[PDB]
């Protein structure tokens, strides 16, 4: 069982042509680059039959025209191993010791020389010999990891736990990284991980009490929110403190909640870290919250959200000073082997794309594992980049605890079955070297077992409560009754003046200057448009001292060139953020941060959700370019935004700004899928609104921000109505009007007694209907707007309908197809909420399997048809 | 305007310590590995302010302890440039010519030496000098690309087209690759691409008639399905023939339909290619349908479906002999610059993960572009692996034709605005070298313009039909009235006996043997369970002569250990597929193929959808591990499966097997979201069923 290729008999070669000194230094570069290909990183003597074996002839001396006869000859190695001259024998020994033992490194791909040299020096120096106390501490962690898994197997044989057996070295690895971070003087470590060994991590790393874990297996689950639905045991988060064993350092450890959907936590945990770092506010030299992200090998290679999130690592609005990635490479998925799982040689090969170091470490060598954890954490601190650890291990049992893996992988599990564990191996190693005594070895096992038995007994003696019906989370949070969202005239005037207070040598772009000038004058004269109404909300909130973050694709300028949150001087390319400067001058340390996201909805929205969780006091808005593309981030909407509170008691105030409107731009530039958002809405999960005026949008945003209702807000924003003069708001609507209006009654009714027909509408379609009403002089029609879709303001709608006693019929008018828009929601619910209301008649486009027509001229035809149908 | 670093004044260094021969060969490896970092691949003199500039000191001779005084000294280069000895001056010249001109190569990361040597030899040999006929042909393609874009700008000023202006070299690149494939004797090229320059590709590459394109701008759209809703002009597919200009080769070219959702076509087009290759049935030496996949730089880096699909390249049930990837690197998204778009140095850096060559080529050097296209196609044929071309270009106008990019990128568009086009540059180059004459240059421009004017006039003289209401696709296809789906007793007994007809030295796993024994006896005694009922359906269909493909996570065994489509001998690890063997013995060339998918729903289901489109006669079933995870492939369900027929007239018979049932396994192992599937269902778009008996599922 020698891993290297034997020396080959050959005749000595003359030192002609390429010099042997050249050949030697080529050999050195070969090992530094490709030495990992033959490194002893695999605990099993296993090669996957269908996996292409890479060529590694570059590591043989024959390839470099060197022979056994050169071994004792001296060569100039140019400072290799801190020596100018060396024998080939010594060169080979040093190369093999550094690159072909338990740690396989990929770093030569790194372009920065200082980075490469830093890694090179440390890898070639080797792992320092640990102290006996350190060795004993590693054994304790290994023991705890294995004993915990074995205890659950004994007490709960027929319960799914996703054991860490075969990968117990993860616990000392994580502990090593966290301990190193504590010694660096950092503030917190945020962990995101999958199912694999989650309970083990919760107990041994985070420090969740053992009683809680045992209660979960018994059936008693800890409730997050009052009347919450809950979730399985291996989807929950926790918080704890980590104290340095051999130091005075202390660091906070947090584990984030995640769904069963693999790798969905990646963008969320990054956002949490960023929000935490921003709160600490230690500047560019800070970044004192460490993201520690765990992955499975199949998921890391398979799913695309992984590289998508890594892509955010160095972006201005997303940088967190690097993420430590640990891939638990157990060399299998559920049943799919790596041959059928990926096309890459290594699971961690995405690191090559991003120019980040990779450490492949053998999961049966705990000391090497601990060293790699320390080295990775030091690299992150020094260079502020992502680092990838490939923990090469195996999965002792099936995917779950009630599955037989021998049916499909008989040969692989012939090697796995019957092996001695890493704990056993390490104990034998320590005893062999005389670094540990026998009675100490038995003490470690006995002490920990007694701890678990005692705790188990206390849980058992407690009474087992029977199953009960779960109510719901409808009234778990309070509505802000009596809250006034208007600002003073002085505040409004000051917000307007922000766009006039340009820096000394700053000039607006000629096509932006009119927009800025209008904003300065609108706060007194009027004609405040949608974009200005939105910025007034965010500006006023930032003035009060809040951190307001707006992110999304093309958000700084706006997709429709409406926002201009940050203006750029054409000449100097100097940026100017008027509202941020105003906020900072008010002395409440308010901030208005606007970022252009990367081309991503999944990672984009996920990051903003995470931000809202990491800092509850921040106002975070994610803007889609079009609402149609939000379905790209369906996992985030389904698993986090909509159901986060009910499953985990995790609340968020995330705002989604989704452009919506049927204007004849095709099936993927028309609808934000209102019907899908309303289908997810239950037990008052989130607020869904489609405001018709800038002022109403202003009030909606402020109500959300100033309330204690910690639930998401989904706003369907307009496209063409951004520049519609009829929609503009007066200044009094921001200062005199105190509250958001969920229902706006018809402002053009001369006599309410004459009204025979009432039209319910939501969004831009009102203005078309209003225009037609004025043109035709229809005094018998009243057009009522519904600004808030969910929850349903049935009291306000009833009140509006009651104001027209002679109303015979009620029409629900929408631009969307019949099987889309708010109709399907309102058709089912509204009749129940208002029994006395007449039978609603739908007026809309026909039901379609698509969103909208591709033909623009058809759109005009259907629009005309739609309005004609409304007016008899 | 000299691109290289000036030679530095320095004193001569003694040949002490590391030998200078060593240093020289280190320099050679430096250029082969990292020479691309300083290659003249960018048409613009532009560096993105927020983008981290990589260190490239390894390419300076000073770093290797060499000086100007070594330039004329001779060193042993060990067969570099087919010579044993060389001066440092000559070494530098050859390295710079091969690695720092218009083509930047990344290949040293490739682990296979034969692959690496093959690429090394061709890159260091250099681009062969093209003939005047070849040069003239490149100009014609450049002219067609630019003139087409300019014509649309003139005739339809206020209409969105997503022009290819600034990236016109894409057309000769694609033509080069397709021409090379025709010369290799291959059967078809399947293209998947985004919006950027789609109309240009449809006309100049696929060969869609120009009248059709002009009609679309007028408002007259070609209807796919009777009463279909349709889609915008730059989402449609087409088919055509490509004839070799300088050869007797001929190849079929197809462009697949796609939604506005970027990179969603990637898994679908791969499935189409695989289905086509399987139909041809030329074995492992075949793979004669080329996937040519185009990407934008922001989308290629940003979206995760991209690496997700590339991950399928070498899998048993998904291998198509390699995909040719072209990334149109115009160095911008909508408004987001690469600094705010990616963290990778290059957009094509995913290739490093998969161990595939990358060619960065300057989009203003047409001859280099054409060479790279040929080299990529040859590499695919030889090694059967993915190859990545980074076409470094720019975007002349805004994202669309009605957007001002100067508001947000003033400095970048100070360089872009006012440039001479690649066509203009190449024409001037050809005239300068005397490879082209003046009257020929004017002929190319005039002849093509006259072609477009004539066609435009014929479209204009035709009557413009008014807008009409679109009915629907409910009755566009007929229901099978009177169809009987029962099989004979003899057929049923034979299907049962398939599990008893084990190979000579084959034995079942002890926990599988009871299942096999029950299947043999159930066909007479009874008690046929769900899994057996399902296999009886697929088996009976394969017997008739159909290609039945079942794919999904853990599908061969089954998530719930129910299927056992392929049995494995514990001892020998020998596989046995009873139903496939039976089908092949019936003499109708039927097949029952069962595959374990990778960990992916998006790419997994997308590939099966593609398979159903590429071969209409095949029976394709995708199985989710649990129905709950199907929402991972929401783009495929929304944009392809549910609405494919109504938008493009593209039909599919894909079967989705989604495990469903409330049994107390938690919120992500209970529901397949039946309510969501029923909400998409309209105008009889798809069949949704929940059978209660195995027989009913069979029928
Ligand atoms: C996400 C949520 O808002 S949780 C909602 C809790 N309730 C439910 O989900 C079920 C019961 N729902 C209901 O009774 C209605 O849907 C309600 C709550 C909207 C009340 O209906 P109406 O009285 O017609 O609506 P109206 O717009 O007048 O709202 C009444 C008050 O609630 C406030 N309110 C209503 N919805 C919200 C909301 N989403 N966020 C904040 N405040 C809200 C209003 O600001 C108003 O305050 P006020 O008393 O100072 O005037
Ligand atoms: C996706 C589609 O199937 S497109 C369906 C076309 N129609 C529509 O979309 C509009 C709605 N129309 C209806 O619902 C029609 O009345 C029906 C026929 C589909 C409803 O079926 P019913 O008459 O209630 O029941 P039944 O299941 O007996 O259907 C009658 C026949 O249609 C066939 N059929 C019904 N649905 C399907 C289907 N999805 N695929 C194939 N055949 C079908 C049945 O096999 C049966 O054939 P038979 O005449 O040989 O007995
Ligand atoms: C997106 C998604 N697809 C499928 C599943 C089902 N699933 C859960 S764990 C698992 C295996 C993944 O293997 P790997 O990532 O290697 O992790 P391991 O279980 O080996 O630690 C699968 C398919 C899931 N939860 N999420
Ligand atoms: C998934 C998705 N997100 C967002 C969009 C909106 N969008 C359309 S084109 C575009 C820019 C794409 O940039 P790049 O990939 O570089 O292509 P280019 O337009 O520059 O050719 C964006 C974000 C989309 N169509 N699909
Ligand atoms: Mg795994
Ligand atoms: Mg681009």
């Amino acid at each position: 069982n020698v891993p290297y290729t034997p020396m080959r008999w050959a005749q000595d070669v003359p030192n002609t042509g390429v010099d042997k000194n050249t050949r030697v230094m080529q050999l050195i570069e070969a090992y530094r680059s490709r030495g990992h290909l033959i490194a002893d990183t695999n605990p099993l003597s296993w090669v996957q039959p269908g996996m292409p074996v890479p060529d590694h002839r570059d590591l043989d001396i024959e390839t470099h025209n060197l022979t056994i006869w050169d071994l004792d000859r001296t060569f100039n190695v140019g400072g290799f191993g801190g020596k100018e001259t060396m024998t080939l024998r010594e060169v080979l020994s040093r190369l093999r010791a550094a690159y072909t033992l338990k740690v396989g490194s990929e770093y030569t791909h790194i372009l920065d020389r200082d980075e490469r040299t830093w890694l090179q020096d440390r890898l070639e120096a080797g792992m320092p010999k640990p102290t006996q106390a350190e060795q004993k501490y590693i054994l304790q962690k290994l023991n705890a990891a294995e004993a915990f898994e074995n205890f659950l197997q004994t007490k709960y044989v027929g319960q799914k736990r996703f054991s860490l057996e075969g990968a117990e070295a993860l616990i000392p690895l994580m502990d090593s990284a966290i301990d190193t971070a504590a010694g660096q003087g950092l503030d917190e470590v945020v962990i995101g991980m999958p199912h694999r060994g989650r309970l083990n991590v919760l107990f041994n790393i985070v420090g969740k009490p053992l009683a809680s874990i045992f209660n979960e297996f018994e059936g008693q689950m800890e409730q997050g929110q009052i009347g919450g639905s809950g979730d399985v045991k291996y989807h929950l988060g926790s918080e704890g403190q980590h104290l340095q064993m051999f130091g005075d350092g202390e660091i906070k450890v947090s584990l984030t909640a995640n769904p069963s959907h693999l790798e969905a936590v990646n963008p969320v945990m990054e956002g949490i870290v960023r929000a935490k770092q921003d709160y600490l506010d230690k500047g560019v030299d800070g970044k004192t919250v460490v993201p520690l992200l765990l992955h499975g090998d199949a998921a890391f290679a398979g799913l695309g959200i992984v590289p998508e999130t890594i892509n955010l690592a160095k972006l201005r609005g997303y940088d967190v000073g690097g993420t430590i990635h640990i891939v638990v490479n157990n060399q299998i998925g559920f049943t799919t082997t790596p041959d059928s799982s990926r096309s890459m040689h290594y699971a961690t090969d995405y690191a090559k794309a991003f120019g980040c170091p990779v450490f492949h470490v053998n999961g049966d060598d705990p000391e090497a594992v601990v060293w790699v954890g320390q080295l990775a954490t030091e690299y992150r601190r020094r260079f502020g980049k992502d680092v990838f650890i490939d923990l090469v291990c195996y999965r002792l049992r099936g995917h779950n605890e009630a599955d037989d893996p021998s049916m499909t992988q008989p040969k692989m599990y012939e090697l796995i079955t019957g092996r001695e564990t890493v704990r056993a191996q390490y104990t034998e190693d320590l005893l062999g070297r005389g670094d540990l005594s026998n009675e100490d070895a038995e003490a470690v096992v006995r002490d920990f077992h007694d701890q678990m038995e005692s705790v188990f007994n206390e849980v058992k003696e407690g009474g087992k409560k029977q199953a009960e019906a779960q109510t719901g989370i409808t009234g778990s949070q309070k509505l802000p009754h009596g809250l006034e969202t208007n600002i003073s005239r002085e505040e409004l005037l000051e917000l307007g003046q922000a766009f006039a207070n340009t820096p000394e040598g700053f000039n607006y772009h000629p096509r932006v200057a009119p927009v800025a000038k209008k904003r300065v004058s609108s706060v007194t004269e009027g004609g405040i448009d949608w974009a200005w109404g939105e910025l007034l909300a965010f500006g006023s909130l930032a003035n009060s001292g809040r951190l307001v973050r707006l992110a999304g694709e093309d958000s700084r300028r706006g997709t429709f060139t409406q926002r201009h949150a940050v203006a750029i001087d054409p000449a100097t390319a100097e940026e100017f953020n008027p509202l941020h400067e105003l906020a900072q001058s008010k002395g409440n340390n308010g901030k208005f941060l606007v970022y252009n996201s990367a081309l991503t909805e999944y990672a984009g929205m996920g990051f903003e959700y995470g931000y809202s969780v990491g800092n509850e006091d921040s106002i975070v808005a994610w803007e889609a370019q079009f609402g149609d593309f939000a379905n790209g981030a369906q996992t985030i909407i389904d698993e986090y935004v909509s159901s986060g509170e009910a499953k985990w008691g995790q609340t968020s105030k995330l705002i989604l700004l989704l452009p919506h409107g049927y204007e004849g731009q095709g099936p993927d530039h028309s609808s934000a899928r209102i019907e899908r958002f309303l289908q997810l809405c239950a037990e008052g999960s989130m607020t869904v609104a489609q405001p018709s005026t800038p002022a109403n949008h202003f009030h909606l945003l402020r109500r959300h921000a100033l309330s204690d209702l910690k639930r998401p807000l989904v706003i369907f924003t307009p496209k063409s109505m951004l520049r519609n003069k009829a929609a503009a708001s007066a200044p009094e609507d921001f200062t005199e009007v105190t509250k958001f209006q969920s229902v706006i009654n018809d402002p053009n009714v001369a006599d309410a007694a004459k009204v025979k027909k009432v039209m319910l509408v939501s969004g831009k379609l009102y203005y078309e209907l209003a225009k037609r009403k004025e043109k035709d002089g229809r005094d018998d029609i009243a057009i009522v707007r519904i600004e808030m879709l969910h929850p349903i303001p049935f009291n306000r709608i009833s009140e509006a309908l009651a104001g027209y006693p002679n109303a015979e019929e009620v029409l629900f008018v929408q631009d969307e197809p019949a099987n889309q828009g708010p109709w399907p929601f309102y058709q089912e619910h509204l009749p129940e909420l208002i029994p006395n209301m007449p039978k609603m008649r739908r007026v809309s486009r026909r039901a379609q399997s698509s969103t909208a027509t591709g033909v623009a001229k058809v759109h005009q035809l259907e629009e005309k048809q739609l309005i004609d149908e409304a007016f008899e």
